[PDB]
């Protein structure tokens, strides 16, 4: 209850309105948890301060700074920051369990039924299934983690240059074990695969409780007609127009306060 | 070793093509197991002696014939042909164990070990990964269950108009039960997640069992220089060039006899 959650991400504004949608679709949906948001400086103020309207607490982390225990990896390997920024969210240690969540997810039901499982649970990524998706993952927080994921980015990097690379790596038995530790699909369902593998997803895709707006194109990277309450040209433009719903709703009448 | 065997399937000579290299490949890697496949009446007789030749055993499966047990299901759903006597595979009770192999899939090393597996376990599909991928599977022989798939056939059809649908349903607790009934991707790797998922593939490609051709162009499809030992333009096409190293060595030749 108050020593778990939700944990998400953001190190840009634009981010910070995924970071928004995600937290108020939470709330939507009756969490009992916490939520949890890591941010950089370079978050504006304005969109700090929305965050710790939806969020219970705003946690705010600066590898840039020599301070940082990741700085140094950071040195080593620039290309990682996101990356390292993300890992942060072990250092939590005041929850004994979280569910970290990509900023540019949305859930459309209640979730926590998914602190019921143990670190590491993920969904399988489309393309490789062997490796489990990193925007949506249950852990425990844990210095001694932390720590030993900072010492396998600074010494092996990550194959994929993301944090997915570098959770599969560390958290290589997923494939092979612990069937448990395999998050259902819905819980993490790829937008790609939606509008892709159409058979499966009119199968299933009813079932969605946790959608990922994968590609290059997020959802605040489209333009939203708010009196037909849609998106302009995706044969399932649904979900993002729930995103959107949300972001008119509440997300932006709240960035007016300020 | 006698009662197990790998099976594959071809209704017409293109697919016979494939199933004369997916048997070679097997006989290269020094299988311990018999070789079966599926035949048309529609395959011609070359190709059919040339099947006789890679095969241990070549059965005959004609759905068009008032005979067949899946033929009134045939004229309930006529889409579903080719999955029909896709199904005949179960009927093989000669075999206490087999291991289903689609025509356009091609062994680079040694797979006996999957014998040790049960049905029914398959490699997870790329684009929805909560269902397996049926171009690969370990089941059991069996008249009741063949009589229980065509029932489903019947009644429900499949969700994606192939074989992949019907066995999904059927075996629907694949997902979320025996992590052993997941296959690695490696032992039906998706020739589409090679040269898209880049970062993965150049992680584990190299690890690779078995390759699946997927697409709409299947190697059959490629025009091969001879020479240069290599196919006409695809940043991997190493896998073509096997099968067809394979096609132009063992399956060409061997179509001259007659
Ligand atoms: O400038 C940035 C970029 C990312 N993020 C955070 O990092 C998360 C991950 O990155 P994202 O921008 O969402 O990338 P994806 O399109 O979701 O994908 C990448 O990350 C996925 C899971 O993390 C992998 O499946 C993909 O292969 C990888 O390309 C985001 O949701 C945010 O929470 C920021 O805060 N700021
Ligand atoms: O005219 C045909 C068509 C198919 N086959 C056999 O059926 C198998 C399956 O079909 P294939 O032509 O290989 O289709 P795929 O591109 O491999 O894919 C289909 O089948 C896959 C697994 O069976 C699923 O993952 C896909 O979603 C589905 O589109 C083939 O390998 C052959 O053994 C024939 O003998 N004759
Ligand atoms: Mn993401
Ligand atoms: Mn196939």
């Amino acid at each position: 209850m108050t020593d778990q959650a939700f944990v998400t991400l953001t190190t840009n504004d634009a981010y910070a309105k995924g970071a928004l949608v995600l937290g108020s679709s939470l709330k939507q949906h009756r969490t009992s948890r916490r939520l949890a948001v890591l941010t950089t400086p370079q978050v504006s103020d304005t969109m700090r301060k929305a965050l710790e309207i939806v969020f219970d607490e705003v946690i705010t982390v600066d590898i840039l700074d020599s301070g940082d225990s990741a700085h140094l990896t950071l040195m080593k390997r620039p290309e990682l920051g996101v990356t390292l920024t993300k890992l942060h969210c072990w250092s939590l240690t005041q929850y004994s369990k979280c569910v970290f969540m990509d900023a540019d997810t949305l859930v459309l039901a209640n979730i926590d039924d998914l602190f019921e499982r143990e670190e590491l649970s993920a969904a399988p990524d489309p393309g490789w299934p062997d490796c489990f998706n990193s925007g949506v993952f249950v852990y425990q927080p844990s210095v001694e983690t932390y720590n030993q994921l900072l010492h396998v980015a600074s010494e092996q990097g990550s194959f994929d240059g993301g944090s997915q690379g570098l959770l599969n790596t560390f958290f290589n038995s997923w494939a092979t074990t612990d069937i448990r530790k395999h998050l259902p699909f819905i819980y993490n369902l790829s937008s790609i695969s939606i509008y892709s593998y159409l058979p499966a997803f009119k199968a299933f895709g009813a079932n969605a409780k946790v959608v990922h707006f994968l590609g290059q194109t997020k959802p605040w990277n489209y333009t939203y007609d708010t009196k037909t309450k849609s998106v302009r040209s995706m044969t399932h433009p649904q979900f993002l127009n729930v995103w959107w719903d949300i972001f008119t709703t509440s997300v932006v009448p709240l960035l007016q306060q300020f």
